[PDB]
This record gives structure tokens, C-alpha cells and sequence, in this order.
């Protein structure tokens, strides 16, 4: 089970790769400026406690290699803007669209173009969590990928990938290099409260299993929002409200299974083990996919 692999869109031609030292991450090539996370200029040791103003001082134009497929873009200038590294190149991207930069909020759905080894691997739909992190396996290894919205003729860039947290959740900035949430580009222990499981998604994913063969976890038990939330608080699941039950409306209608009886299925799935059994070819309960991602059957 995956999110839908949307076509790379207009942004495909904006994606480049930047190399400093022995690190390579994705960049965004608009006009004659390349943007990428500033932590590219860091070695592993630097990342522990970096003075970015001092480290850039020990760098020049030649420290960077900008790669557009098998084409090189000569670096003619470098500067720093917050957590973004800015690179002046000697030609402008002929495919630069009509674009604006903007800061968004959690809840807002935007499109992220993925990359495997710096190679645009289709666009993905997503939104930032209330804690400003992103859940999305498609971003694993895909450092430097940008988020955007295509509104009419305009491309509104709102996000750039910086950090993967050990909890499998992703931190980033807007296109001014300002981090969403309290996160920083210097690897420390900053994953507190970032690994509490989203309940709405698990249920939605369990519904995705029902109308797809897997049914073994369905039970003849009853639970209230109250008695479930006590179980939810025990196993570090987000408290389930009425809004979330209202979201799962059409999903419960298609399956015929009641929402609270689906929670009773989840309760026993959490209180018991999973015996090495499988739900949608998975041994772990997934919370990566929103109910809207299940509106894709």
C-alpha cells in the first residue's frame, strides 16, 4: 500500500543536485539561483555543533557542484539566508515557472516532488502535522525536496525538506529557510512528542484493509470514545474526537462496519500483539496515510 504517484508536473525541470564535500542533496533551480539546505556544507562532525557563519567563511564558489542531470551549472556566488544556502549560477533555468514564495500552516495540503538519488520520482500529496512534521516514507533519503501548490498559472513553493528524524518523521523550512516548528539544522535530540501515533490514519488504513481482503482483526466488542481514549493514552495514540469519526463517514458507509466497532478492533490490536500476522502486507499499524489517501480506494 502506497500514496498515489502523481506526475512530476512543472517542477520536474526545477530540480537540481548540489554537492559540497562528500554530501549531495536536491536543490531548487529558479532563475539563476539554486536553493538548498545549508547543512550541505557540513561534515558529520560539523553537524554536531555548527557555526554556519564561520563554516561558510571556509568555503568558496568552487566548494559547490550544481548538477542538472549530466549538465554542470557553474557557481558564480554563494550566500546564506536563514537555513537556506543560496547559489548564484551563470545561466537561468529556461523552465522557471511563474512562482511566488509563501509560508503555510499545518492541515494545508500541498504537493511534494520526491527524488531517488536526486532523480524526480513523482509528486506526492501531503500536509504538515499539528507539530509541523511530515509523515511520508516517500521522503526517506529525499533530502532537499520542495513542497508547492500549483494555482492556475502560478507555482507557490511553501516547503523544503531538511531533516529526517529517527522517529520516521520529517522536518523542513519554507522557501525563506525558516523552519516549521521548533526544529534546527544541527542533529540533536529533537524528536520529543513527534512519535505519538495519529489514530485517524490507523483507522482509515484499517478500513483500507477491510475492502481489500484482510478482515481477521474484526471483533464483536463495544467501546465508547471515553474507554478507547484511555487505551489510546496508554499506547501513545492521539485522542480521538468526534470530528475524526465524522471524517470516516463515507468510509464506514462503504464497508458497513461501525466506527466505534472498528475502534474495538484497534483496541484489541493494541492490547494483544500481532502474532506476525499481516494487515495489508504489513506487521506494523500504519498512520502515514490520511483518510483522503484512502479516497483512492
Amino acid at each position: 500500500f502506497r500514496k498515489m504517484a502523481f506526475p512530476s508536473g512543472k517542477v520536474e525541470g526545477c530540480m537540481v543536485q548540489v554537492t559540497c564535500g562528500t554530501t549531495t542533496l536536491n536543490g531548487l533551480w529558479l532563475d539563476d539561483t539554486v536553493y538548498c539546505p545549508r547543512h550541505v556544507i557540513c561534515t558529520a562532525e560539523d553537524m554536531l555543533n555548527p557555526n554556519y557563519e564561520d563554516l561558510l567563511i571556509r568555503k568558496s564558489n568552487h566548494s559547490f557542484l550544481v548538477q542538472a542531470g549530466n549538465v554542470q551549472l557553474r557557481v558564480i556566488g554563494h550566500s546564506m539566508q536563514n537555513c537556506l544556502l543560496r547559489l548564484k549560477v551563470d545561466t537561468s533555468n529556461p523552465k522557471t515557472p511563474k512562482y511566488k514564495f509563501v509560508r503555510i500552516q499545518p492541515g494545508q495540503t500541498f504537493s511534494v516532488l520526491a527524488c531517488y538519488n536526486g532523480s524526480p520520482s513523482g509528486v506526492y500529496q501531503c500536509a504538515m502535522r499539528p507539530n509541523h512534521t511530515i509523515k511520508g516514507a516517500f521522503l526517506n533519503g529525499s533530502c532537499g525536496s520542495v513542497g508547492f501548490n500549483i494555482d492556475y498559472d502560478c507555482v507557490s513553493f511553501c516547503y523544503m525538506h531538511h531533516m529526517e528524524l529517527p522517529t520516521g518523521v520529517h522536518a523542513g523550512t519554507d522557501l525563506e529557510g525558516k523552519f516549521y516548528g521548533p526544529f534546527v539544522d544541527r542533529q540533536t535530540a529533537q524528536a520529543a512528542g513527534t512519535d505519538t501515533t495519529i489514530t485517524l490514519n490507523v483507522l482509515a488504513w484499517l478500513y483500507a484493509a477491510v475492502i481489500n481482503g484482510d478482515r481477521w482483526f474484526l471483533n464483536r466488542f463495544t467501546t465508547t470514545l471515553n474507554d478507547f481514549n484511555l487505551v489510546a493514552m496508554k499506547y501513545n495514540y492521539e485522542p480521538l474526537t468526534q470530528d475524526h469519526v465524522d471524517i470516516l463517514g463515507p468510509l464506514s458507509a462503504q464497508t458497513g462496519i461501525a466506527v466505534l466497532d472498528m475502534c474495538a478492533a484497534l483496541k484489541e490490536l493494541l492490547q494483544n500483539g500481532m502474532n506476525g500476522r499481516t494487515i495489508l502486507g504489513s506487521t506494523i499499524l500504519e498512520d502515514e496515510f490520511t483518510p483522503f489517501d484512502v479516497v483512492r480506494q
